[PDB]
């Protein structure tokens, strides 16, 4: 029994994690087999902040000019180069702690965990969601660039963020571990912001039934709903659009708790007019949605990772 | 910016997890030099709940009764004995990835990482607290007992919790790495329950602070509060009293963001009062308690371990 915001252990990740320098900036970078990866505006100073043109920055560069730390030890750079917003700095020693991965880019409404570093070392683990705006809520500071999201399957560290911003209202945007932004953002000091965000409607449903499957049903009642019907409640509250895809997803879990997808969806639609009435749901006085349907299958299955 | 629940990187913890088996019953235990420790009833049965008589059980087992796995590597068990709850095995190996530890007995009221694991398989990691009532609101399945919890100082791992029983409110009980309960608890499966639980004042306050250091001020009020007027208002929602020693120990916090301690009391007071009336703080519509005062120093300032 319970229900918390779990995070993939995080052995794994914290093995990879070094320092980069290049002049008076610091970050933190990823080391696998020979290559670390780490955002390319570790060749930016304060002045480089409105327009970098990093190809020109990065030309008049050399290997010697990248420093990179494993704990206590230098590695030496033995070649770089740029792809996207990401830099590749080729090393002389491979990383004996690689573990098997993968490089994956993620869709909105998925979680993965994220290891927040400051030079090079590991502070604290948090599971969060790629907002539909491709922002994260995430919790990080200076020098925290260069940290990592990822989940794990079986034996194999799927990386799928890499830090670079803060935006004005304090959520975060970075980049896949190819250097391709999610969401409209650069690495640039420009007036971008977050666009506006909706609530990602497959993860409160999955919620709902990890509620259930935990011995709580205050919140069922006895309609249902088209799915068409559903989708219209849903816009007027600011809810992403249920597709017949995310009821197909839901299948496992409305199967395991007898409660038809839909039923759950008028459930919701309850939810949504009403309110909670002051009670709580798995601990909680507001919707939560930063479960996928496979967080609660894990959750409640015991998974476990090779 | 932004305040998460962060647990700490947890692969100090999963290179010390195994799996025990006695007989038909397996657990977790947790391996650091050549001793594996682990819940004592890995000897029972499910013919031994109601009032197993833990010495009469163990005198009948021999060291080779004891199959300890290590990823997928057998360690001879060599010895043993019994601890108040736990036993410990001597083991025919030294854990190569052994970290530097301490055992340490905690207080209600402070906050751990809890690494859940299965046959001994990690699975996830997350930040919970011991309650006042001597429980914690763990996320655990059969089978994971033996899972600990821990913090990490430096490059120090000084484990608090291990994993051993579920209430019927479906809240967990368990020991420090001596073996000994917290609350009042034991394993043998009475009619034994949480007790009426509390809210953890200091850390509520705590709270309060994390989210004016993050930028916002909704809450704060113009008044101030004697610290005994405070606690009768305290009393009367079921919050922990809060000492000098409590004041004393949110002066860091009090320090960087200019508020004294005793107008935050009167902000929570009012909280307490009259409802956040719509409004979130931290993203939440309840009133937080699971942040310690050095949880929020630490994710503020970027702390990170060795
Ligand atoms: C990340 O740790 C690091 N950034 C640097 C850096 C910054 C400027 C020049 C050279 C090197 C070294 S470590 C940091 C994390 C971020 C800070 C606060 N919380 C965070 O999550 N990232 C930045 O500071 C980025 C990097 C960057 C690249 C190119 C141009 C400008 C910047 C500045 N920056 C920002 O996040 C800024 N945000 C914006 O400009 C935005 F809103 F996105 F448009 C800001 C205002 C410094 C937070
Ligand atoms: C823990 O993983 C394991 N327990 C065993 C075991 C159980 C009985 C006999 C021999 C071995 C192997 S692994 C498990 C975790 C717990 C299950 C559900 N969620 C959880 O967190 N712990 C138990 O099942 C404990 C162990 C125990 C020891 C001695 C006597 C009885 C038990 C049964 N037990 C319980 O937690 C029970 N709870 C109670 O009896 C209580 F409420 F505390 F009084 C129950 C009813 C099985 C959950």
């Amino acid at each position: 029994s319970g229900f918390r915001k779990m995070a993939f252990p995080s052995g794994k990740v914290e093995g990879c994690m070094v320092q980069v320098t290049c002049g008076t900036t610091t970050l933190n970078g990823l080391w696998l087999d020979d290559v670390v990866y780490c955002p390319r505006h570790v060749i930016c100073t304060s002045e480089d902040m409105l327009n970098p043109n990093y190809e020109d920055l990065l030309i008049r560069k050399s290997n010697h000019n990248f420093l990179v730390q494993a704990g206590n030890v230098q590695l030496r750079v033995i070649g770089h180069s740029m792809q996207n917003c990401v830099l590749k700095l080729k090393v002389d020693t491979a990383n004996p702690k690689t573990p098997k991965y993968k490089f994956v880019r993620i869709q909105p409404g998925q979680t993965f965990s994220v290891l927040a570093c400051y030079n090079g070392s590991p502070s604290g683990v948090y599971q969060c969601a790629m907002r539909p705006n491709f922002t994260i809520k995430g919790s990080f500071l200076n020098g925290s660039c260069g940290s990592v999201g990822f989940n794990i399957d079986y034996d194999c560290v799927s990386f799928c963020y890499m830090h670079h911003m803060e935006l004005p209202t304090g959520v975060h945007a970075g980049t896949d571990l190819e250097g391709n932004f999610y969401g409209p953002f650069v690495d640039r000091q420009t007036a971008q912001a977050a666009g506006t965000d909706t609530t990602i409607t497959v993860n409160v449903l999955a919620w709902l039934y990890a509620a259930v499957i935990n011995g709580d049903r205050w919140f069922l009642n006895r309609f249902t709903t088209t799915l068409n019907d559903f989708n219209l409640v849903a816009m007027k509250y600011n809810y992403e659009p249920l597709t017949q895809d995310h009821v197909d997803i839901l299948g496992p879990l409305s199967a395991q708790t007898g409660i038809a997808v839909l039923d759950m969806c008028a459930s919701l639609k309850e939810l949504l007019q009403n309110g909670m009435n002051g009670r709580t749901i798995l601990g909680s006085a507001l919707l939560e949605d930063e479960f996928t349907p496979f967080d609660v299958v894990r959750q409640c299955s015991g998974v476990t990772f090779q």
